[PDB]
RNA sequence: ACGGAAACUUAAAACCGUGUUGCACUGCAACCCGGAAUUCUUGCACGUCG
């Protein structure tokens, strides 16, 4: 059945956020990827 | 055979004995080891499922 579950990152309480790492390596893989268009 | 001829001015004896170049006196009074320098700038927990 279903296995034990993974985690995400919270701040000290249980309380979830999405990281500001990975919003800044999403443009990351934003502005360099984009307008390659040989 | 010259008032002539002989003779030491000589012998010993400590310029010694008592006596501090000594007594009173800060190598002391005043000062900062003190002022101006980002532990920083590049960095996604993810590729992987008959």
């Amino acid at each position: 059945q279903l296995n034990d579950i993974h985690s995400f990152i919270k701040d000290v309480l249980g309380n979830p956020y999405v990281p500001g790492s990975s919003v800044k390596g999403m443009l990351r893989s934003i502005y360099l990827q984009s307008l390659v268009h040989q």
